[PDB]
Protein backbone atom coordinates (compact mmCIF):
# COMPACT_ATOMS: atom_id res chain seq x y z
CA UNK A 1 0.00 0.00 0.00
CA UNK A 2 1.99 3.41 -1.14
CA UNK A 3 0.25 6.85 -1.92
CA UNK A 4 2.01 9.29 -3.36
CA UNK A 5 1.41 13.19 -2.94
CA UNK A 6 2.90 16.72 -4.53
CA UNK A 7 2.52 20.31 -3.53
CA UNK A 8 3.09 22.36 -6.85
CA UNK A 9 2.43 25.86 -7.09
CA UNK A 10 4.44 29.56 -6.64
CA UNK A 11 7.00 29.79 -4.01
CA UNK A 12 6.25 31.05 -0.59
CA UNK A 13 2.42 30.01 -0.25
CA UNK A 14 3.33 27.37 2.66
CA UNK A 15 4.15 24.38 0.66
CA UNK A 16 7.07 22.47 2.37
CA UNK A 17 4.83 23.82 5.60
CA UNK A 18 1.75 22.21 4.75
CA UNK A 19 3.72 19.14 3.93
CA UNK A 20 4.83 18.27 7.33
CA UNK A 21 1.32 19.45 9.10
CA UNK A 22 0.26 16.91 6.67
CA UNK A 23 2.87 13.95 8.46
CA UNK A 24 2.71 15.68 12.29
CA UNK A 25 -1.30 15.45 11.42
CA UNK A 26 -1.72 11.35 10.72
CA UNK A 27 1.22 10.45 12.98
CA UNK A 28 11.38 25.23 6.71
CA UNK A 29 14.14 26.93 4.24
CA UNK A 30 13.13 26.82 1.08
CA UNK A 31 13.34 23.92 -1.88
CA UNK A 32 15.19 24.25 -4.30
CA UNK A 33 15.36 20.47 -5.90
CA UNK A 34 12.30 17.98 -5.94
CA UNK A 35 12.69 15.90 -3.31
CA UNK A 36 10.16 13.43 -2.03
CA UNK A 37 9.96 12.13 1.79
CA UNK A 38 8.06 9.49 2.28
CA UNK A 39 7.10 8.03 6.19
CA UNK A 40 6.97 4.30 6.33
CA UNK A 41 3.57 4.76 8.90
CA UNK A 42 -0.11 5.39 8.85
CA UNK A 43 -0.49 -0.21 7.28
CA UNK A 44 0.61 2.60 4.34
CA UNK A 45 3.46 4.53 2.88
CA UNK A 46 2.85 8.03 2.17
CA UNK A 47 5.15 10.18 0.84
CA UNK A 48 5.01 13.35 -0.26
CA UNK A 49 7.01 15.41 -2.65
CA UNK A 50 7.93 18.90 -2.46
CA UNK A 51 8.54 21.43 -5.23
CA UNK A 52 9.96 25.12 -6.03
CA UNK A 53 9.03 27.71 -8.33
CA UNK A 54 8.65 32.89 -10.08
CA UNK A 55 11.23 34.57 -12.45
CA UNK A 56 11.49 37.24 -14.57
CA UNK A 57 11.31 34.77 -16.91
CA UNK A 58 8.90 31.91 -16.64
CA UNK A 59 7.94 30.05 -20.14
CA UNK A 60 7.20 26.32 -20.23
CA UNK A 61 8.14 26.35 -16.17
CA UNK A 62 5.63 22.98 -15.86
CA UNK A 63 7.91 20.64 -18.04
CA UNK A 64 10.50 20.02 -15.09
CA UNK A 65 7.31 18.56 -13.24
CA UNK A 66 5.94 17.29 -15.99
CA UNK A 67 9.05 15.34 -16.41
CA UNK A 68 8.34 13.97 -13.54
CA UNK A 69 5.42 12.82 -13.31
CA UNK A 70 6.11 11.25 -16.77
CA UNK A 71 9.42 9.89 -15.61
CA UNK A 72 7.42 8.03 -12.27
CA UNK A 73 5.21 6.18 -15.11
CA UNK A 74 7.84 4.62 -17.42
CA UNK A 75 9.36 3.65 -14.19
CA UNK A 76 6.28 1.99 -13.46
CA UNK A 77 5.43 0.34 -16.76
CA UNK A 78 8.80 -0.74 -16.92
CA UNK A 79 8.44 -2.26 -13.38
CA UNK A 80 4.78 -3.42 -13.90
CA UNK A 81 5.73 -6.58 -15.57
CA UNK A 82 6.49 -8.84 -12.44
CA UNK A 83 10.43 -10.22 -13.96
CA UNK A 84 11.48 -10.33 -10.25
CA UNK A 85 8.15 -11.75 -9.65
CA UNK A 86 7.08 -9.86 -6.32
CA UNK A 87 3.95 -10.44 -5.02
CA UNK A 88 3.23 -6.33 -4.59
CA UNK A 89 4.67 -3.96 -7.44
CA UNK A 90 6.00 -0.54 -5.83
CA UNK A 91 4.40 2.40 -7.32
CA UNK A 92 6.25 5.52 -7.24
CA UNK A 93 3.63 7.65 -9.75
CA UNK A 94 1.90 10.83 -8.61
CA UNK A 95 -1.62 9.97 -7.20
CA UNK A 96 -2.78 13.17 -6.37
CA UNK A 97 -1.48 16.52 -6.78
CA UNK A 98 -2.02 19.92 -4.58
CA UNK A 99 -1.84 23.13 -6.89
CA UNK A 100 -1.45 26.01 -4.64
CA UNK A 101 -2.87 29.22 -5.58
CA UNK A 102 -2.63 32.55 -4.16
CA UNK A 103 -5.26 34.79 -2.43
CA UNK A 104 -4.71 37.49 -4.60
CA UNK A 105 -8.53 38.14 -4.46
CA UNK A 106 -8.18 38.96 -8.06
CA UNK A 107 -8.83 36.60 -11.08
CA UNK A 108 -6.20 33.78 -11.45
CA UNK A 109 -2.51 34.32 -12.54
CA UNK A 110 -2.59 32.98 -16.31
CA UNK A 111 0.59 30.91 -15.26
CA UNK A 112 -1.50 29.48 -12.68
CA UNK A 113 -4.22 28.99 -15.29
CA UNK A 114 -1.97 27.14 -17.79
CA UNK A 115 0.39 25.40 -14.80
CA UNK A 116 -2.60 23.68 -13.84
CA UNK A 117 -4.14 22.78 -17.52
CA UNK A 118 -1.47 20.98 -18.40
CA UNK A 119 -0.73 18.66 -15.32
CA UNK A 120 -4.98 18.31 -14.88
CA UNK A 121 -4.05 16.15 -18.53
CA UNK A 122 -1.41 13.98 -16.77
CA UNK A 123 -2.41 13.88 -13.19
CA UNK A 124 -4.86 14.14 -10.75
CA UNK A 125 -4.93 18.16 -9.25
CA UNK A 126 -6.83 19.54 -6.60
CA UNK A 127 -6.81 23.44 -6.13
CA UNK A 128 -6.21 24.91 -2.84
CA UNK A 129 -5.96 28.27 -1.71
CA UNK A 130 -2.94 28.64 0.51
CA UNK A 131 -2.36 31.10 3.62
CA UNK A 132 -6.45 31.22 3.95
CA UNK A 133 -6.05 32.67 7.61
CA UNK A 134 -5.28 35.59 5.71
CA UNK A 135 -8.75 36.37 3.73
CA UNK A 136 -12.05 37.58 5.71
CA UNK A 137 -14.82 35.57 5.93
CA UNK A 138 -16.84 37.70 2.96
CA UNK A 139 -13.31 37.23 1.12
CA UNK A 140 -12.67 33.61 1.02
CA UNK A 141 -16.19 32.44 0.04
CA UNK A 142 -16.41 34.68 -3.22
CA UNK A 143 -12.39 33.96 -3.87
CA UNK A 144 -13.56 30.41 -3.98
CA UNK A 145 -16.53 31.20 -6.16
CA UNK A 146 -14.20 32.75 -8.66
CA UNK A 147 -11.66 30.35 -8.63
CA UNK A 148 -14.58 27.14 -9.42
CA UNK A 149 -15.84 29.51 -12.41
CA UNK A 150 -12.04 30.64 -14.02
CA UNK A 151 -11.20 26.47 -13.74
CA UNK A 152 -14.68 25.37 -15.69
CA UNK A 153 -14.67 28.12 -17.71
CA UNK A 154 -11.15 26.80 -18.67
CA UNK A 155 -12.16 23.84 -19.15
CA UNK A 156 -9.99 22.32 -16.46
CA UNK A 157 -10.90 18.87 -15.17
CA UNK A 158 -9.55 18.50 -11.77
CA UNK A 159 -10.42 15.61 -9.09
CA UNK A 160 -12.55 14.93 -8.98
CA UNK A 161 -13.46 15.05 -12.50
CA UNK A 162 -17.38 14.48 -13.51
CA UNK A 163 -16.48 12.25 -16.29
CA UNK A 164 -15.80 9.13 -14.05
CA UNK A 165 -25.10 7.32 -8.04
CA UNK A 166 -24.25 8.30 -4.44
CA UNK A 167 -20.44 9.17 -5.57
CA UNK A 168 -22.30 11.79 -8.16
CA UNK A 169 -24.43 12.73 -5.00
CA UNK A 170 -21.12 13.93 -3.10
CA UNK A 171 -18.75 14.85 -6.14
CA UNK A 172 -21.10 17.47 -6.70
CA UNK A 173 -20.52 18.66 -2.91
CA UNK A 174 -16.90 18.33 -3.28
CA UNK A 175 -16.53 19.67 -6.87
CA UNK A 176 -19.73 22.15 -5.61
CA UNK A 177 -19.08 23.92 -2.79
CA UNK A 178 -16.05 23.08 -0.76
CA UNK A 179 -13.09 23.44 -3.13
CA UNK A 180 -10.66 24.70 -3.16
CA UNK A 181 -9.81 23.86 0.35
CA UNK A 182 -8.50 26.72 1.63
CA UNK A 183 -6.05 25.68 4.08
CA UNK A 184 -3.90 26.95 7.26
CA UNK A 185 -0.30 25.01 7.88
CA UNK A 186 1.27 25.09 10.93
CA UNK A 187 4.20 22.52 12.47
CA UNK A 188 4.02 24.05 15.60
CA UNK A 189 1.83 21.97 18.19
CA UNK A 190 0.26 24.46 21.09
CA UNK A 191 -1.88 23.54 24.11
CA UNK A 192 -4.95 25.22 23.42
CA UNK A 193 -7.80 24.14 25.28
CA UNK A 194 -6.31 21.61 27.16
CA UNK A 195 -4.67 19.55 24.66
CA UNK A 196 -1.77 19.74 21.67
CA UNK A 197 -2.97 21.39 19.26
CA UNK A 198 -1.64 22.24 15.52
CA UNK A 199 -1.87 26.17 14.66
CA UNK A 200 -0.63 29.23 13.67
CA UNK A 201 0.18 31.36 16.55
CA UNK A 202 -0.51 34.82 15.25
CA UNK A 203 -0.96 37.58 17.87
CA UNK A 204 -4.26 37.44 17.50
CA UNK A 205 -3.89 31.57 17.93
CA UNK A 206 -5.39 29.59 15.29
CA UNK A 207 -6.03 25.93 15.13
CA UNK A 208 -4.62 24.13 11.31
CA UNK A 209 -7.23 21.47 12.17
CA UNK A 210 -10.75 23.16 13.81
CA UNK A 211 -13.02 22.79 10.95
CA UNK A 212 -14.16 26.49 12.85
CA UNK A 213 -10.42 27.76 11.79
CA UNK A 214 -10.17 26.12 8.22
CA UNK A 215 -10.74 23.54 6.00
CA UNK A 216 -7.50 21.81 6.64
CA UNK A 217 -8.86 18.84 8.04
CA UNK A 218 -11.64 18.51 4.94
CA UNK A 219 -8.92 18.46 2.82
CA UNK A 220 -7.09 15.70 5.01
CA UNK A 221 -9.83 13.33 5.27
CA UNK A 222 -10.67 13.74 1.49
CA UNK A 223 -7.00 12.75 0.21
CA UNK A 224 -6.44 10.23 2.75
CA UNK A 225 -9.44 8.97 3.63
CA UNK A 226 -12.92 9.22 1.48
CA UNK A 227 -11.07 9.62 -1.69
CA UNK A 228 -7.42 8.08 -1.27
CA UNK A 229 -8.63 4.72 -3.20
CA UNK A 230 -10.13 6.63 -6.30
CA UNK A 231 -7.55 9.13 -6.34
CA UNK A 232 -5.15 5.90 -7.11
CA UNK A 233 -7.38 3.93 -9.31
CA UNK A 234 -7.77 6.99 -11.90
CA UNK A 235 -4.30 7.34 -12.13
CA UNK A 236 -3.86 3.80 -12.74
CA UNK A 237 -6.73 3.25 -15.43
CA UNK A 238 -6.61 6.45 -16.91
CA UNK A 239 -3.59 9.18 -16.73
CA UNK A 240 -1.22 5.96 -16.68
CA UNK A 241 -2.68 4.06 -19.21
CA UNK A 242 -2.96 7.03 -21.18
CA UNK A 243 1.04 7.27 -21.34
CA UNK A 244 1.98 3.55 -21.97
CA UNK A 245 -0.90 4.00 -25.09
CA UNK A 246 1.14 7.30 -26.41
CA UNK A 247 3.93 5.28 -25.56
CA UNK A 248 3.35 2.19 -27.51
CA UNK B 1 1.33 72.64 -3.58
CA UNK B 2 1.24 69.06 -5.54
CA UNK B 3 2.43 65.63 -3.78
CA UNK B 4 2.77 62.75 -6.02
CA UNK B 5 2.77 59.31 -4.72
CA UNK B 6 2.92 56.06 -7.46
CA UNK B 7 1.77 52.46 -5.82
CA UNK B 8 3.68 49.47 -7.21
CA UNK B 9 4.32 45.91 -7.16
CA UNK B 10 2.73 42.53 -8.62
CA UNK B 11 -1.29 42.00 -8.59
CA UNK B 12 -3.09 40.95 -5.56
CA UNK B 13 -0.73 43.22 -2.93
CA UNK B 14 -3.66 45.22 -1.90
CA UNK B 15 -2.27 48.42 -3.45
CA UNK B 16 -5.37 49.78 -4.18
CA UNK B 17 -7.27 49.04 -0.97
CA UNK B 18 -4.18 50.78 0.31
CA UNK B 19 -4.57 53.84 -1.91
CA UNK B 20 -8.42 54.66 -0.53
CA UNK B 21 -7.00 53.53 2.93
CA UNK B 22 -4.53 57.17 3.28
CA UNK B 23 -6.81 59.37 1.40
CA UNK B 24 -9.72 57.90 4.14
CA UNK B 25 -7.38 58.52 6.47
CA UNK B 26 -5.43 61.77 5.64
CA UNK B 27 -9.16 63.38 5.11
CA UNK B 28 -15.38 46.22 -3.61
CA UNK B 29 -12.24 47.45 -5.29
CA UNK B 30 -11.75 45.60 -9.01
CA UNK B 31 -8.25 44.73 -10.65
CA UNK B 32 -7.02 47.74 -12.23
CA UNK B 33 -6.53 47.97 -16.19
CA UNK B 34 -4.51 51.51 -16.86
CA UNK B 35 -2.57 53.73 -14.80
CA UNK B 36 -4.59 55.95 -12.69
CA UNK B 37 -3.98 58.91 -10.93
CA UNK B 38 -6.28 60.05 -8.37
CA UNK B 39 -6.02 63.43 -7.21
CA UNK B 40 -8.12 64.90 -3.73
CA UNK B 41 -7.41 68.56 -2.85
CA UNK B 42 -7.43 68.14 0.94
CA UNK B 43 -5.08 69.66 3.52
CA UNK B 44 0.34 70.88 6.57
CA UNK B 45 -2.18 72.23 8.04
CA UNK B 46 -3.02 74.48 5.32
CA UNK B 47 -3.93 72.81 1.20
CA UNK B 48 -2.75 70.61 -0.28
CA UNK B 49 -3.28 68.26 -3.83
CA UNK B 50 -2.09 65.36 -3.55
CA UNK B 51 -2.82 62.79 -6.32
CA UNK B 52 -2.25 58.82 -5.63
CA UNK B 53 -1.29 57.07 -8.87
CA UNK B 54 -2.37 53.37 -9.66
CA UNK B 55 -0.30 50.81 -10.93
CA UNK B 56 -1.58 47.59 -12.80
CA UNK B 57 0.12 43.77 -12.62
CA UNK B 58 3.63 44.11 -12.71
CA UNK B 59 1.99 38.74 -12.36
CA UNK B 60 2.39 36.93 -15.88
CA UNK B 61 3.63 34.09 -17.95
CA UNK B 62 6.92 36.39 -19.30
CA UNK B 63 7.59 39.42 -17.02
CA UNK B 64 10.60 40.88 -19.05
CA UNK B 65 10.98 45.00 -18.94
CA UNK B 66 7.60 45.23 -17.01
CA UNK B 67 8.81 48.00 -15.38
CA UNK B 68 9.26 50.22 -18.64
CA UNK B 69 5.37 51.19 -18.98
CA UNK B 70 6.18 52.94 -15.32
CA UNK B 71 9.57 54.45 -16.31
CA UNK B 72 8.18 55.88 -19.59
CA UNK B 73 5.39 57.16 -17.14
CA UNK B 74 7.30 58.80 -15.06
CA UNK B 75 9.69 60.07 -17.52
CA UNK B 76 6.47 61.28 -19.73
CA UNK B 77 5.94 63.57 -16.46
CA UNK B 78 9.34 64.67 -16.37
CA UNK B 79 9.22 66.18 -20.04
CA UNK B 80 6.06 67.44 -19.66
CA UNK B 81 7.74 69.50 -16.31
CA UNK B 82 10.77 70.53 -19.00
CA UNK B 83 8.13 71.46 -21.26
CA UNK B 84 6.58 73.80 -18.16
CA UNK B 85 9.19 75.22 -16.72
CA UNK B 86 9.54 78.30 -18.88
CA UNK B 87 6.26 80.06 -17.60
CA UNK B 88 5.53 81.49 -21.31
CA UNK B 89 2.53 81.48 -19.45
CA UNK B 90 4.06 83.40 -16.51
CA UNK B 91 2.37 81.68 -14.13
CA UNK B 92 2.97 82.18 -10.29
CA UNK B 93 2.79 78.50 -9.44
CA UNK B 94 3.91 76.04 -11.42
CA UNK B 95 1.98 72.87 -11.29
CA UNK B 96 4.02 69.40 -10.72
CA UNK B 97 3.14 66.00 -12.15
CA UNK B 98 6.25 64.28 -11.19
CA UNK B 99 6.54 61.13 -9.21
CA UNK B 100 8.12 62.27 -5.84
CA UNK B 101 7.53 58.92 -3.76
CA UNK B 102 6.71 55.60 -5.00
CA UNK B 103 6.18 53.24 -2.61
CA UNK B 104 6.91 49.55 -3.36
CA UNK B 105 4.96 46.36 -2.27
CA UNK B 106 6.88 42.97 -1.61
CA UNK B 107 4.40 39.92 -0.84
CA UNK B 108 5.74 38.84 2.24
CA UNK B 109 6.28 35.07 1.25
CA UNK B 110 8.79 34.79 4.20
CA UNK B 111 11.91 33.87 1.82
CA UNK B 112 14.88 35.95 -0.16
CA UNK B 113 13.45 38.84 -2.75
CA UNK B 114 12.28 37.42 -6.10
CA UNK B 115 14.45 38.43 -8.51
CA UNK B 116 12.01 40.23 -10.85
CA UNK B 117 11.22 41.97 -7.29
CA UNK B 118 14.91 42.69 -7.34
CA UNK B 119 15.05 43.93 -10.96
CA UNK B 120 12.09 45.82 -10.73
CA UNK B 121 13.30 47.99 -7.47
CA UNK B 122 16.45 48.38 -9.10
CA UNK B 123 15.07 50.76 -12.39
CA UNK B 124 13.11 52.68 -10.58
CA UNK B 125 15.43 53.99 -7.76
CA UNK B 126 17.80 55.18 -10.62
CA UNK B 127 14.76 57.26 -11.60
CA UNK B 128 12.53 57.90 -9.14
CA UNK B 129 12.60 57.74 -5.12
CA UNK B 130 11.65 54.03 -3.73
CA UNK B 131 10.26 53.40 -0.26
CA UNK B 132 9.77 49.55 0.31
CA UNK B 133 6.93 48.41 1.82
CA UNK B 134 5.37 44.82 3.17
CA UNK B 135 1.97 44.03 1.53
CA UNK B 136 -0.55 42.53 4.05
CA UNK B 137 1.93 42.32 6.94
CA UNK B 138 -0.89 40.99 9.10
CA UNK B 139 -0.71 37.49 7.38
CA UNK B 140 2.89 37.09 9.13
CA UNK B 141 3.93 36.66 13.08
CA UNK B 142 5.76 38.41 14.90
CA UNK B 143 8.83 36.24 14.23
CA UNK B 144 8.33 36.05 11.06
CA UNK B 145 7.95 40.02 10.38
CA UNK B 146 11.28 40.60 11.97
CA UNK B 147 12.76 38.06 9.55
CA UNK B 148 11.60 39.22 6.63
CA UNK B 149 12.43 42.94 7.48
CA UNK B 150 15.99 42.10 7.89
CA UNK B 151 15.73 39.95 4.93
CA UNK B 152 14.42 42.36 2.78
CA UNK B 153 17.78 45.50 4.44
CA UNK B 154 19.64 42.83 3.84
CA UNK B 155 19.03 41.91 0.48
CA UNK B 156 18.56 45.49 -1.09
CA UNK B 157 22.05 46.84 0.83
CA UNK B 158 23.48 43.53 -1.02
CA UNK B 159 22.34 44.31 -4.49
CA UNK B 160 22.69 47.88 -4.42
CA UNK B 161 19.70 49.48 -4.77
CA UNK B 162 19.44 53.15 -3.46
CA UNK B 163 15.69 53.74 -1.92
CA UNK B 164 15.02 56.80 -0.11
CA UNK B 165 16.69 57.99 2.49
CA UNK B 166 19.18 57.71 -0.27
CA UNK B 167 22.76 56.84 1.40
CA UNK B 168 24.38 59.02 -1.21
CA UNK B 169 22.09 61.95 -0.45
CA UNK B 170 22.67 62.82 2.99
CA UNK B 171 25.83 65.09 3.68
CA UNK B 172 25.49 65.77 7.64
CA UNK B 173 27.21 63.42 9.85
CA UNK B 174 24.15 64.28 11.77
CA UNK B 175 21.86 63.51 8.57
CA UNK B 176 23.31 59.75 8.35
CA UNK B 177 22.62 59.15 11.65
CA UNK B 178 18.62 59.95 11.46
CA UNK B 179 19.05 57.77 8.23
CA UNK B 180 20.74 55.46 9.37
CA UNK B 181 17.80 54.19 11.74
CA UNK B 182 14.79 55.14 9.13
CA UNK B 183 16.32 52.54 6.71
CA UNK B 184 18.20 50.16 8.83
CA UNK B 185 15.83 50.63 11.99
CA UNK B 186 12.61 51.26 10.36
CA UNK B 187 12.32 50.31 6.43
CA UNK B 188 10.58 48.42 5.11
CA UNK B 189 6.46 49.51 6.80
CA UNK B 190 4.94 46.36 7.42
CA UNK B 191 1.37 47.80 6.51
CA UNK B 192 -2.10 46.69 7.01
CA UNK B 193 -4.60 48.38 4.30
CA UNK B 194 -8.15 48.94 4.91
CA UNK B 195 -10.58 50.98 3.37
CA UNK B 196 -14.07 49.77 5.00
CA UNK B 197 -14.76 52.13 7.42
CA UNK B 198 -15.94 50.52 10.50
CA UNK B 199 -15.32 53.97 13.79
CA UNK B 200 -11.52 53.37 13.57
CA UNK B 201 -10.20 52.00 10.16
CA UNK B 202 -8.99 48.54 10.18
CA UNK B 203 -9.37 44.71 8.95
CA UNK B 204 -12.23 42.58 10.09
CA UNK B 205 -10.19 39.46 11.92
CA UNK B 206 -12.00 36.77 13.06
CA UNK B 207 -10.24 36.52 16.16
CA UNK B 208 -10.82 40.60 16.95
CA UNK B 209 -10.47 43.58 15.07
CA UNK B 210 -7.26 44.94 13.98
CA UNK B 211 -6.60 48.60 14.02
CA UNK B 212 -4.70 49.90 10.88
CA UNK B 213 -3.52 53.23 12.53
CA UNK B 214 -2.63 51.30 15.56
CA UNK B 215 1.33 51.75 16.06
CA UNK B 216 0.78 48.38 18.28
CA UNK B 217 -0.83 46.23 15.16
CA UNK B 218 0.89 47.72 11.92
CA UNK B 219 3.47 50.43 11.07
CA UNK B 220 1.04 52.35 8.42
CA UNK B 221 0.78 55.03 10.65
CA UNK B 222 4.80 55.16 10.48
CA UNK B 223 4.27 55.30 6.82
CA UNK B 224 1.71 57.55 6.66
CA UNK B 225 3.37 60.56 8.99
CA UNK B 226 6.64 60.09 6.98
CA UNK B 227 5.33 60.28 3.86
CA UNK B 228 2.85 63.38 4.60
CA UNK B 229 4.69 65.35 7.42
CA UNK B 230 8.18 64.47 7.87
CA UNK B 231 9.90 63.98 4.47
CA UNK B 232 7.14 65.26 2.23
CA UNK B 233 9.14 68.23 1.52
CA UNK B 234 12.78 65.86 1.55
CA UNK B 235 11.19 63.58 -0.63
CA UNK B 236 9.88 66.70 -3.42
CA UNK B 237 12.94 68.58 -2.94
CA UNK B 238 15.44 65.20 -3.70
CA UNK B 239 13.01 64.66 -7.13
CA UNK B 240 13.43 68.13 -8.46
CA UNK B 241 16.93 68.69 -7.64
CA UNK B 242 18.34 65.42 -8.64
CA UNK B 243 16.23 62.95 -10.46
CA UNK B 244 14.45 65.72 -12.49
CA UNK B 245 17.58 67.41 -13.15
CA UNK B 246 19.62 63.95 -14.05
CA UNK B 247 16.94 63.66 -16.58
CA UNK B 248 17.00 67.09 -18.01
CA UNK B 249 20.50 66.83 -18.11
CA UNK B 250 20.30 63.67 -19.83
CA UNK B 251 17.84 65.38 -22.23
CA UNK B 252 20.43 68.27 -23.27
N1 LIG C 1 -0.62 33.49 6.77
C1 LIG C 1 -0.11 32.25 6.65
N2 LIG C 1 1.24 32.11 6.49
C2 LIG C 1 1.80 30.89 6.36
C3 LIG C 1 0.94 29.70 6.41
N3 LIG C 1 1.74 28.64 6.26
C4 LIG C 1 3.01 29.09 6.14
N4 LIG C 1 3.05 30.44 6.20
C5 LIG C 1 4.27 31.28 6.10
O1 LIG C 1 4.62 31.46 4.73
C6 LIG C 1 5.98 31.08 4.48
C7 LIG C 1 6.02 30.07 3.34
O2 LIG C 1 7.10 29.16 3.55
P1 LIG C 1 6.98 27.63 3.06
O3 LIG C 1 6.31 26.79 4.11
O4 LIG C 1 8.35 27.08 2.73
O5 LIG C 1 6.08 27.72 1.74
P2 LIG C 1 6.73 27.51 0.28
O6 LIG C 1 6.91 28.84 -0.39
O7 LIG C 1 5.83 26.64 -0.55
O8 LIG C 1 8.08 26.84 0.43
C8 LIG C 1 6.54 30.48 5.76
O9 LIG C 1 7.67 31.24 6.19
C9 LIG C 1 5.43 30.58 6.79
O10 LIG C 1 5.88 31.35 7.91
C10 LIG C 1 -0.52 29.93 6.58
O11 LIG C 1 -1.32 28.98 6.63
N5 LIG C 1 -0.95 31.20 6.69
N1 LIG D 1 -4.43 40.23 4.87
C1 LIG D 1 -4.58 41.41 4.23
N2 LIG D 1 -5.36 41.45 3.11
C2 LIG D 1 -5.55 42.61 2.43
C3 LIG D 1 -4.89 43.83 2.93
N3 LIG D 1 -5.24 44.81 2.08
C4 LIG D 1 -6.05 44.28 1.13
N4 LIG D 1 -6.23 42.96 1.34
C5 LIG D 1 -7.05 42.05 0.50
O1 LIG D 1 -6.30 41.65 -0.64
C6 LIG D 1 -6.97 41.99 -1.86
C7 LIG D 1 -6.07 42.87 -2.71
O2 LIG D 1 -6.87 43.77 -3.49
P1 LIG D 1 -6.32 45.23 -3.86
O3 LIG D 1 -6.59 46.20 -2.73
O4 LIG D 1 -6.95 45.72 -5.14
O5 LIG D 1 -4.74 45.01 -4.05
P2 LIG D 1 -4.08 45.10 -5.52
O6 LIG D 1 -4.16 43.76 -6.20
O7 LIG D 1 -2.63 45.52 -5.39
O8 LIG D 1 -4.83 46.12 -6.34
C8 LIG D 1 -8.26 42.71 -1.50
O9 LIG D 1 -9.39 41.97 -1.97
C9 LIG D 1 -8.29 42.79 0.02
O10 LIG D 1 -9.47 42.14 0.51
C10 LIG D 1 -4.06 43.70 4.15
O11 LIG D 1 -3.47 44.70 4.62
N5 LIG D 1 -3.96 42.50 4.72
MG1 LIG E 1 9.31 25.21 -0.45
MG1 LIG F 1 -4.92 47.38 -8.21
Amino acid sequence: FDFNIMVVGQSGLGKSTLVNTLFKSQVIPKTVEIKAIGHVIEKMKLTVIDTPGDQINNENCWEPIEKYINEQYEKFLKEEVNIARKKRIPDTRVHCCLYFISPTGHSLRPLDLEFMKHLSKVVNIIPVIAKADTMTLEEKSEFKQRVRKELEVNGIEFYPQKEFLEDKTENDKIRQESMPFAVVGSDKEYQVNGKRVLGRKTPWIIEVENLNHCEFALLRDFVIRTHLQDLKEVTHNIHYETYRAKRL
